[PDB]
């Protein structure tokens, strides 16, 4: 019953609120965001930086500094595997990158001594609220994760359902996206989402019905899904869209991002707590939403 | 024993609808075979199948008096050389003259390169496939077994020509949605085992209509196939759980051993046909009973019949 | 040069109408396109197929038969064959599908003996009109060629440049979309975007400009090209966006087509002529800008 | 010597009383069968596992829990493990397979510290008492060992004839089992069925006479063996059906359970100490000669 990005912030403001720890929180993009999220009840925050420039920034901008602690690392590398030890000992429940570049950030998300590491694998869950589809429509994996297989796309499947989980999406269908919506032995991805499919019947894979491969048109739409004659739980019904690779994953998130005036957010997930990751490209509200969305993740 | 809720499942019932339809025509290779020959006049009394007896005219109309079998029921073709006797009874198949080829006094081989022969032969491009059916006291359903005797190691290609020629045997004795469960060791999908992998994308291919007029679902073991107490207390759900009409083998091994249990094993009525041919294929032996050898023709003289 | 389909409607109008060919014409909706077609003064065609099916669905939809030609083939396959032949042997500009499968009207078209063969591989080009953006977008190729390798994807490249010439951009800016504008062994397109910007550069692709790999925001946005320190006669212009493969291509046209009111058409090039290939899924004025498109591309040649 | 499971269970009997240790006792079928092992005198028992769970259980079933001993484990990791530590140390004969899916139960018995882990490798061996036939049939492996080669298969021989020598069968006939009689170069298990065969000649497997490939009718049938002209020890005479696959070996296991009024029951062997890896769909009575058998065997 939850499909659009202003019932997101209602529930996270419902619940107890949650921490984040900014890595380099010099960036006046984050700390504008890590304000806004803060005076309307989303999230508080730890600053973890440069003293001097992360203070200069806030009075710029009106935050109250009393408002948040701020460890002092003035070392960028440092100041990252600082934020992300402040969650990995769960003094912090979320990860935001601030003014580090996204390779240096993830290395620490993943370091192996006081990182987020965990068993399975790591996967990015953007969300989208579009004028044309009433429910959320959800695309996993837009970013990390490069040409997964199945070992990783079980994965992928299980960290976004998680998310819809966390949305309220009791029984999400997920749809794994192929160029056709039938089984073609000369196209992998094909093979991979009827094997996904068999998993979810058998309940290795739980919580989601998955029913694939399915076209785009037949997994977001009900008048394309009748043309051409797929039934069962996920053609037009589809809140969950597994992407076959990054390629057709990154050119779907831009289209919309570009063509479109939708509301979205996007999380990192599989960790052992939620990462926000945002880049210049991405707006404020982008990243309000991105923080709404890794707060209901990390109270569930 | 749980009641089926099929139209036809057993072989009296199975032998009653081919005569309560036009006479199929047998070419038999070579003749001179009298357990064949023998299940050929049985097979004529009965109203099941005419037969042209392809092979040396001298041994076949001894043989027949010595059954007493009346030649003047059988149109003969002389054709004292073997290799050319079964190239015959292939030929007239595919010129329809007659509705489906047995095997004879020919070597196993000899009799195959002859169905696949180039020029005169049976070949449509879609693969050959053996489909054994079994009436067991503990099922009250027909059981068909797919390949059993001539793919060795198929992989998905083939599975998919195994599985459609098992549904249209299937269609022809009367079962117009029948349940297949391509059988492995598990009813999960596993990376370290093909059999599942291949279960999988047969079930998907089902599931879109790419596979036809039944319905695929695997990997399945074989206890959940058959049993629905199997089924139940495994929580295994769905179309073909504990009701399977089709068992698809994952390789000649597997279908092999399970057919040798069912025969040294049980008392449990069985026949045995070649299809994916333009013809249905009795490929009969000496090991078959009188009762195997006639079923056999009665499976054949209903995929004709269609 | 043109920004609208209107705009290409309009210009197509401009010049002599062009014949169509219907294989098998028997389909209310592509028949409902071709009157449309005939009203409007953007097409003449010729119905081919089954007399009586077609003049049952000709009354039905109210369009006088008598203002069309009609060639009566009461077989699927011969009527296609038939169809694609009018056009072979010049008495037609292009071909559009009817009630044949989309498999045995490819045969049709690709046949030996009548057919349409050029010997350079066979593309489909797509058209869109945004809100966003003034320019007109190309999306090549979405709905035939897979998985094609550097060779098929020079031809790619080379119809859907003498598309966007018939439109009257002489010079269209192509952009190998890839996952990122950086090259990466890993990613085989980074590659074959690379070989395919080289070629442009030596004139062994003419008439246009190829740069890339091209991730597609830098290739659609002047800003985002720009921010990423990425510059060039492409990098935030492109005409032309190249897809990698179908499954790309696929999602980003139906992506496009189910999530916006762009204005779209649609035609398969390499051919002899255009060709127009339409469906349930389309809009009855995306079937129209589709038979828009195969006529100023006929009409220019 | 001993052609049936009435006989190998007077044999049991007839020696001194063993303890399963039950690795999850929260299981009712599991319990049905431990009780009637008690009553008639076939093992004793240890139950590891939820003590609460299991006496209303024993409450529920008419076992008196004053027969056996609990070991109080709530953790269902932890209760797989003491099961194992308390045959590993010599307090019990032989684990079981309690309410713990298989790969947490298998992981347990191949513990490094305490586990029952040795040489060899672990192999299954079913075994039948059939109306046809007048022998045991013992079948290795229909359950454990996937896509055996030639070393895995000298270890389920040499593990076969082992329970074989225990039974009293004192010089047992194995059988290679593949589709045809004759070498072929295209069917590996042929390859490796003579392979064995030369083994046995050379004397490498001992205690034993192994004769490959046989079709499953000429090892099972003098009559198929003399039909086909198949002579030497093992043909029509075959005790051991050593099995080309788990898949092949499976699907004659529960070809021969589901179609048959059969007995049978089943360890795993290799360990330092029989296994009943116990199923959903196992009926009573093959829990029962289950046991039965892994209490014979570790009378040796």
């Amino acid at each position: 019953m939850i499909k659009s990005f202003n019932e997101i912030i209602m529930k996270v403001k419902s619940k107890e609120m949650k921490k984040v720890a900014v890595a380099v929180a010099q960036d006046e993009p984050v700390l504008e965001a890590v304000r806004d999220a803060k005076k309307n009840g989303i999230a508080d925050a730890i600053l973890v930086g440069d003293h001097d420039e992360i203070v200069s920034i806030a009075l710029k901008i009106g935050m109250d500094v009393n408002d948040f602690e701020i460890v002092n690392e003035p070392n960028v590398k440092k100041a990252a595997l600082k934020a992300v030890e402040l969650v990995s000992t769960g003094k912090a429940d979320m990860v935001m990158k601030g003014l580090v570049n996204t390779a240096t950030f993830l290395r620490s998300v993943l370091n192996k001594e006081v990182g987020l590491r965990t068993g399975k694998t790591m996967s990015h869950v953007a969300v989208f609220e579009t004028e044309k589809f009433d429910r959320l429509l959800f695309l996993t994996d837009v970013a990390f994760n490069t040409y997964p297989e199945l070992k990783e796309k079980i994965d992928i499947v299980n960290n976004s359902v998680k998310v819809a989980h966390a949305i309220g999406i009791e029984n999400p269908k997920v749809a794994p996206i192929c160029a056709v919506e039938v089984i073609n032995p000369k196209m992998p991805s094909t093979l991979d989402a009827a094997m996904l499919s068999k998993m979810s019947d058998r309940g290795q894979i739980k919580g989601c019905v998955v029913d694939g491969p399915l076209a785009l048109d037949i997994a977001l739409s009900e008048e394309a899904a009748h043309h051409k004659g797929v039934t069962g739980e996920v053609a037009g019904k589809a809140d969950i869209f597994l992407m076959p690779n990054i390629e057709t994953g990154n050119v779907m998130y831009k289209t919309l991002t570009y063509t479109t005036d939708s509301k979205n957010g996007g999380i990192l997930v599989g960790t052992s707590a939620p990462v926000v990751l945002t880049s210049r490209a991405d707006s404020h509200e982008t990243k309000m939403n991105s923080i709404a969305l890794a707060a209901l993740v990390a109270g569930n």
